[PDB]
DNA sequence: TTCCGCTTGA
C-alpha cells in the first residue's frame, strides 16, 4: 500500500528516477514498444489466421482495426510488469511525450489493464523541482496522438506489405519496398544515373606565381586568369552535366594551345591592380550534436559507420557519460549551457566564450521529448579521466566522447570573425586586356574553431571551415611582377556518390527517417541487396535500378521525396483533432478526394493500384535496364535474371535476326564505370 | 518472403 508504479522506456532513466524518488515508488522500464502488428503469418493468432486481411494484420474492411500482439522479446517484460502491478495503488505512465511515447503508454494500458488509478506524465529534467511539477500536474492520455501514431504504423504496413509482393512477382522474391527505404534507395540510384549520364568538359586557364616589390615592399602568392577582352574564361560551373556550355555566349573556354600562347604572350608585363574590396565575415558556432550530426561528424572525422557510432554512443549513455543519443533537438538546459560556459572559459579563457546565451532551438511541435547529446551531469567529466577510464579493445568510446565534449563546449563560444581579400589584377598580353583574380583569407579570432572544426565531406570535398590563405596587402594601381606563368587544364567532374554521412543528412533534410532508425535504413538497404559499399561510397545495385524504376514508373507518388512530409502534414491534423483516424486512411487505401492531385487517393487508392498493376506490369520491361546504344545503334541492356545480372543486346545472327547476345557482369563493376567500351569487352570475352 | 519505429539484451 502507498507504493506507486512508474513505467518509462529506458532502464537508465528508470534507475535515475528511482534514485531521485526513493521508497514508495517502483520504477520500471518497458524497453520501448511492447506490442506490434504480427511480423509474419506465424505471429497471427490461430483463429485470425484464415481471416482475409491477416496477411496485412489490419482489418481494412472495417475501419482499419489493427491486430496488436505482444512482441515475443518483450513477453517477459510484460510478465513482470503485470506481476508488479499487483502490490501498488497507482500507476504512473511516464513514457516520453512524443507520438510513439503516447502510443506506448496506451499499449501499456491495454496490456496491463489496471484497476487502479492511472496518471499520464512526462519527466523532462531529472531534478526534484521538475519531477515534482510533473507528478503534481498530471494530464490525460492523448487519444488524438495515439490515433496519429496508429495511422502512421498502419500506413507503413499497408505500403510495405502491399507493395513488396509486387516486387516478388515482377522483380524477385524476398525483396522489399517501404516509405523510407525505397526513397533512400531511390536517392542513391538517382545520383548514380546522374553519374552515368554525365559528360565531362575540358577547360583551361593560367595559374601565376607573383611577387610584391613595386607595391608596398612589405612574398610569393598565386593568381588565376579570369577574363579576356571583357569575356570571362570558362570554369567548371559554366558547363552543364552534358558538357554543353551553359546558356551563356558571354564566356570563352580556353584550351592548351591558347593558354600556352597567352602564357608566353607577355611575361614582361607589369600587372596593375584594378579593383579591391574587403569582406569580413561573422560565422556562428555549430549547434550541439543531435543523432544525425553526430553520426555525420563521427563518420567524417573518426571514420565510424552509423552503426558503430550508435553502439559506442549506447555504451556511453548506459554508463552515464553522455545524454540520450537518439534525439532530434539541439536545445540545452541551463545546467549544460553554464557547464560548457565554465569549461570554455577554463580551457580557452574568458575572451573566447559567448557573450550572449547561445541557445539553439529548432522549429517543430512546444514539446521537446529530448535534448542534444551532451556530457551528462552538472559537471562535465574531463576527457582525460574518460581517457584513463576507457582503455582496452575499445578506445573509440573515449574518442567519440572527446568529440561530443568538444562540440558541446564549442557550442557556447563566441563567433569567429576573420577577413577575406578580393584581389583583382589587370593587364594586357599580346594586345588583349587580361583580368586576373585571386582570393586568400585569414581568421582574426578562431573563436569556437579553437575547440571544434567541422570536417569537410570525403567525396564532396571543399574548403575547411578554419582554412586560411595568407597574402600581402595591395592598393589600387600597385604594380606586380610576374614570377612564373603556368597553364592549367581542368575537366568537370561527375557529382559525388553518397557516403553514410551525406545519405543521412539528405534523408533528414527531406524529413524522412528518425534518429532511432538512421543506421537501420543503411543496414536494411545493404541487406536487401539494393546498396553495397565501395570504400566509403554507397553504390546501388542493378536490382536496385529495377526496383527503383518499377516504383517511380507505377507507384510514383509513393516514392516522391515529399511523400513523407505530406503524410506528416496529415498526421498533425489527426493529432490536432481536425481529421479522423480512418478518414485519410480510407481515402489512401480505397480512393477519393484528398490532398495533392498526384495523391494515391485521387489515383483510386493503393488497393486499386496494386490490383491493376499486379496484372499489367511488363516484367521484361521492369527487368531490362536501358544503358546506351552501341556504335551500330543497337540497344544494350542490363537484364536482372534469376542467375544474376547479365548484359544483353539484340544481334543479327545466322538466318538474319534477331538473336540475344549476353555477357553477365561481376558485381565488382559499378554502374557508372561500365561504359560502351567496357560493355563490348564484356561482350567480346 | 515483406513495413517503420521505440527500446535493450538475446
Amino acid at each position: 500500500s502507498g507504493r506507486r508504479l512508474v513505467i518509462v522506456e529506458s532502464p537508465t532513466k528508470a534507475r535515475k528516477l528511482a534514485s531521485y524518488l526513493g521508497s514508495g515508488y517502483i520504477v520500471e522500464s518497458s524497453r520501448g514498444h511492447i506490442r506490434d502488428l504480427p511480423r509474419a503469418a506465424s505471429d497471427v493468432p490461430a483463429k485470425y489466421k484464415s481471416q482475409p486481411w491477416a496477411r496485412l494484420g489490419v482489418n481494412v474492411d472495417a475501419d482499419f482495426e489493427p491486430l496488436y500482439i505482444i512482441s515475443p522479446e518483450k513477453r517477459s517484460t510484460v510478465s513482470e510488469l503485470r506481476g508488479l502491478l499487483k502490490d501498488v495503488d497507482e500507476l504512473y505512465l511516464a513514457t516520453d511525450g512524443d507520438r510513439e511515447g503516447e502510443a506506448i503508454a496506451w499499449h501499456l494500458l491495454e496490456t496491463l489493464k489496471p484497476r487502479i488509478p492511472v496518471k499520464r506524465m512526462v519527466f523532462h529534467e531529472i531534478t526534484e523541482p521538475a519531477i515534482r511539477a510533473a507528478a503534481e500536474h498530471p494530464r490525460d492520455l492523448d487519444i488524438d496522438l495515439v490515433d496519429a501514431q496508429e495511422t502512421r504504423r498502419i500506413l507503413d504496413r499497408l505500403y510495405g506489405y502491399e507493395v513488396s509482393p509486387v516486387l516478388w512477382k515482377k522483380v524477385a522474391p524476398k525483396l522489399s519496398a517501404g516509405r523510407v527505404q525505397s526513397v533512400a534507395t531511390r536517392i542513391i540510384v538517382a545520383r548514380e544515373r546522374d553519374r552515368m549520364a554525365f559528360r565531362s568538359a575540358a577547360y583551361w586557364d593560367i595559374l601565376a606565381k607573383l611577387d610584391a616589390s613595386v607595391s608596398d615592399p612589405d612574398p610569393t602568392f598565386s593568381a588565376r586568369l579570369t577574363a579576356v577582352a571583357g569575356r570571362r574564361v570558362a570554369t567548371g560551373r559554366d558547363f552543364d552535366s552534358l558538357g554543353t556550355l551553359r546558356k551563356g555566349d558571354e564566356v570563352i573556354v580556353l584550351d592548351e594551345g591558347s593558354a600556352t600562347a597567352l602564357a608566353a604572350g607577355l611575361d614582361g608585363t607589369q600587372l596593375t591592380v584594378a579593383s579591391a574590396e574587403e569582406k569580413p565575415y561573422a560565422r556562428r558556432p555549430y549547434p550541439p550534436f543531435m543523432t544525425s550530426t553526430l553520426q555525420q561528424e563521427a563518420s567524417r572525422k573518426l571514420r565510424f559507420s552509423a552503426e558503430r557510432t550508435m553502439s559506442i554512443a549506447q555504451r556511453l549513455y548506459e554508463n552515464g557519460y553522455i545524454t540520450y543519443m537518439r534525439t532530434d533537438s539541439t536545445t540545452l538546459s541551463e545546467s549544460a549551457i553554464n557547464a560548457a560556459r565554465t569549461q570554455a572559459r577554463q580551457l580557452y579563457g574568458d575572451e573566447y566564450v559567448a557573450p550572449a546565451p547561445r541557445q539553439y532551438t529548432r522549429k517543430v511541435k512546444a514539446q521537446e521529448a529530448h535534448e542534444a547529446i551532451r556530457p551528462a551531469g552538472e559537471t562535465f567529466a574531463t576527457p582525460d579521466a574518460v581517457r584513463r577510464e576507457l582503455d582496452g579493445p575499445n578506445i573509440d568510446d573515449f574518442r567519440l566522447y572527446e568529440l561530443i565534449w568538444q562540440r558541446t563546449v564549442a557550442s557556447q563560444m563566441a563567433d569567429a570573425r576573420g577577413m577575406t581579400l578580393s584581389l583583382r589584377i589587370t593587364g594586357m598580353s599580346g594586345h588583349q586586356e587580361v583580368v586576373f583574380s585571386a582570393t586568400g583569407r585569414t581568421l582574426t579570432f578562431p573563436g569556437f574553431l579553437k575547440a571544434y572544426v567541422e570536417t569537410v565531406d570525403e567525396l564532396v570535398g571543399g574548403e575547411a571551415d578554419d582554412a586560411e590563405r595568407r597574402l600581402p596587402h595591395l592598393t589600387p594601381g600597385q604594380r606586380l611582377d610576374i614570377v612564373e606563368l603556368t597553364p592549367d587544364g581542368h575537366a568537370t567532374n561527375p557529382p559525388a556518390r553518397y557516403t553514410e554521412a551525406s545519405l543521412v543528412k539528405a534523408l533528414e533534410e527531406l524529413g524522412i527517417g528518425r534518429p532511432s532508425t538512421y543506421s537501420s535504413i543503411i543496414k536494411t538497404i545493404q541487406d536487401r541487396g539494393y546498396v553495397h559499399k565501395k570504400g566509403s561510397a554507397l553504390v546501388p545495385s542493378w536490382v536496385a535500378f529495377a526496383v527503383t524504376g518499377l516504383l517511380e514508373q507505377h507507384f510514383g507518388r509513393l516514392v516522391d521525396y515529399d511523400f513523407t512530409a505530406a503524410m506528416e502534414d496529415e498526421l498533425d491534423e489527426i493529432a490536432a483533432g481536425n481529421e479522423r483516424r480512418t478518414n485519410w486512411l480510407n481515402n489512401f487505401y480505397f480512393g477519393g478526394d484528398h490532398g495533392v492531385p498526384d495523391s494515391v487517393a485521387r489515383s483510386g487508392g493503393l488497393k486499386k493500384l496494386v490490383g491493376i498493376n499486379l496484372e499489367g506490369i511488363d516484367a521484361r520491361e521492369v527487368n531490362s535496364i536501358k544503358l546506351f546504344d552501341d556504335t551500330h545503334g543497337r540497344p544494350i541492356y542490363v537484364r536482372v535474371g534469376k542467375n544474376g545480372p547479365y548484359l544483353e543486346r539484340l544481334v543479327a545472327g545466322d538466318t538474319g535476326e534477331p538473336t540475344p547476345q549476353r555477357a553477365n557482369l561481376s558485381d565488382s563493376i559499378t554502374p557508372d564505370e561500365l561504359t560502351l567500351q567496357v560493355a563490348e569487352e564484356l561482350f567480346a570475352t
